[PDB]
């Protein structure tokens, strides 16, 4: 009990099924996504249906961190988050081009979506949604760090009681854990 989750007092409504919370900012958040790539890991082991995603923080990266949230939910709507999700991390945290806007702007366009189709997406209602839906989520848990998961609303992932001896084993304990939950 407490050793590989926690159970939210208030659950989360309107969350996706296995919500992973993250910022293109956060050095742990590239770990955890691009070394050990938990949410593959994760979706391999989800039952076949659930839904996995990925909402973007606005805590880290100051207000160009909440321009990224809201480049995020312009991924989401137009369907281009997995791709999308490399260059924005390297951008950021390896080759340190992110410095504006315009840069992650620039991210989406040489990843084939125009400029016209990101701007028109930028300022439409089903990103303003998504953004919304990204800001309440994470009031709802009262999130202070990233990453972080989250099964049916209800149940915060604790990877601190999982063993760390063998990254690959980590993985597979944490995945595992999502499944679990997910079948709640
Ligand atoms: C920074 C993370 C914790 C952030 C946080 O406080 N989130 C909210 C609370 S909770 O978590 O949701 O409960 C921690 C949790 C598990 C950690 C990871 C795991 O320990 C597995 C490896 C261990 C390696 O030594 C470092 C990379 C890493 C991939 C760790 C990076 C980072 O320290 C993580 C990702």
């Amino acid at each position: 009990d407490g050793k590989q989750y926690t159970t939210l007092e208030k659950p989360v409504a309107g969350a996706p099924q296995v919500l992973e919370f993250f910022s293109f900012f956060c050095p742990h958040c590239y770990q955890f996504e691009e070394v050990l790539h938990i949410s593959d890991n994760v979706k391999k082991k989800l039952p076949e249906g659930v839904k996995m995603t990925k909402y973007h923080v606005n805590f880290m990266g100051g207000d160009l961190g909440k321009d990224l949230t809201q480049a995020w939910a312009v991924a989401m709507a137009l369907g281009v988050e997995d791709k999308v999700t490399v260059p924005l991390f390297e951008g950021v945290q390896k080759t340190q081009t992110i410095r504006s806007a315009s840069d992650i702007r620039d991210v989406f366009i040489n990843a084939g979506i125009k400029g016209e189709e990101y701007d028109a997406a930028w300022n439409s209602f089903v990103v303003k949604s998504l953004v919304a839906q990204q800001e309440k989520a994470a009031a709802d848990v009262q999130l202070r760090g990233v990453p972080a998961m989250f099964v049916n609303g209800k149940y915060q992932l604790n990877p601190q009681g999982m063993d760390t001896s063998n990254m690959d084993v980590f993985v597979q304990q944490y995945a595992d854990t999502v499944k679990y939950l997910s079948e709640k």
